[PDB]
């Protein structure tokens, strides 16, 4: 068999169109407050799960995802809001770096982002991230790679984007991939991080989260698939 | 056997005399980053380690040692800021409930600390709770009960800490109690969260933390250590 597959999404809505793609039977196991769908595809054990929001939610799901089913990589898809003119609704990007940007140990005049025996920035794979940007350029669709900054906020103003564009260059925000990919690297286990853009992050972002949930979600989804053919 | 217990820091600083204190033989055991020392008293396992800083950290850890370890209880002990005139430096208190002060999906008509598919508070072990006062009791000294506030930020200000203390009735601030409690939870394991002042989490918080982590954390090891001779 091929290299057993974690797939994560936040919310249940991200990772009902992944389980619709991909067809197969899931058997939906029960751990720590998730639901983990386990299917086979492509001769590839697959597991499936939306951990719920934020960064507590999305470490333990990913702790359990690595402890209890022995995943050999993870995949995360979801939707997120931009912070870039460039990263437009529905557009996709992989992150190349990703930093908690609420974590706040200045007091100790620390840097934004980092903590004691940690760092700011966490790393994913490069080589799932290189996959990605092959197949976006052969289905001729744009990809971004950039900083992604997340937090246990919904960002939705002008001030804040401010902020995590000019600490962190960060392309875009969203809640839980920084805390995945940091579990994924404390466990060297390979991570790539997707996103969609369903917003911009500003004062009308709830409504434009709202509006496009659904189709952003199945556009990160597709894309995903895509991806896992290829491995 | 008795259960096997798990034995929570944050920093090395919270278990080096919890290892000290319990005196016993440890084995150390390497696992995502972490350091678990692996012991023998009084007829019960111990695990103990210390998570490093925050939600993410905390998370990791706690997930580690049910899943990974097996504990049938966890038991965090460190410093704290107080929110409270009657929690001065050196006191105790244990967790009745904690929050994640610095969750905020209000953009969604949310309150102030609540996650879809969760809950504000996080609950703690009335028994271990109970335990704690009897000892606290006997013992002649002063043991608070009440909410602790988590999150991603050393607070060091007169401003959030009276939206800690309006929001959520806080009694102290700290950055791992709620993560802890929360995979707990998830995973059906009693908890109890007992923290020692060492800051007034105001603008001096910072000299206060360094000036008293050490005796802080002993005496919040010491208490750690009582209940445990009492389990
Ligand atoms: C309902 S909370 C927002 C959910 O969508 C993602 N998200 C999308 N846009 C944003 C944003 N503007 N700020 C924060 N998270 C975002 C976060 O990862 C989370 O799972
Ligand atoms: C060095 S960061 C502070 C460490 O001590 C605890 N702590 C003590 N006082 C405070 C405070 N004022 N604000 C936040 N965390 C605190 C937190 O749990 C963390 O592990
Ligand atoms: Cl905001
Ligand atoms: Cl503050």
């Amino acid at each position: 068999m091929g290299q057993k597959i974690g797939i994560l999404g936040a919310m249940r809505e991200e990772i009902t169109p992944i389980l619709e793609l991909f067809g197969v039977d899931f058997e939906e196991i029960p751990l720590g407050g998730n639901v983990f769908h386990k299917g086979v595809y492509h001769n590839k054990e697959i597991i499936v799960a939306y951990s719920k929001i934020g960064k507590v939610h999305s470490t333990l799901t990913t702790t359990s995802m690595i402890l209890a089913f022995g995943v050999q990589k993870v995949l995360f898809s979801g939707v997120a809001g931009s912070l870039v003119k460039d990263l437009k609704i529905n557009d996709l990007l992989v992150a190349t770096q990703l930093v908690q940007h609420d974590v706040d140990l200045s007091a100790f005049d620390h840097p934004l982002g980092f903590i004691p025996e940690s760092a700011i920035f966490i790393e994913t794979s490069g080589s799932l991230n290189a996959l990605a940007k092959k197949i976006a350029n052969e289905q001729h669709i744009a990809l971004k790679e950039g900083v992604i900054a997340s937090g246990d906020q919904f960002v939705h103003s002008k001030e804040r984007k401010e902020f995590l564009v000019s600490e962190f260059k960060a392309s875009a925000v969203e809640m839980e991939g920084a805390s995945v990919a940091f579990v994924c690297q404390k466990f060297g286990v390979p991570c790539c991080v997707l996103r969609s853009i369903s917003n911009n992050a500003d004062e009308k972002a709830g409504m434009s989260f709202d509006e496009f949930l659904e189709k952003s979600a199945h556009t990160s989804a597709k894309f995903l698939k895509s991806m896992v053919d290829e491995l």
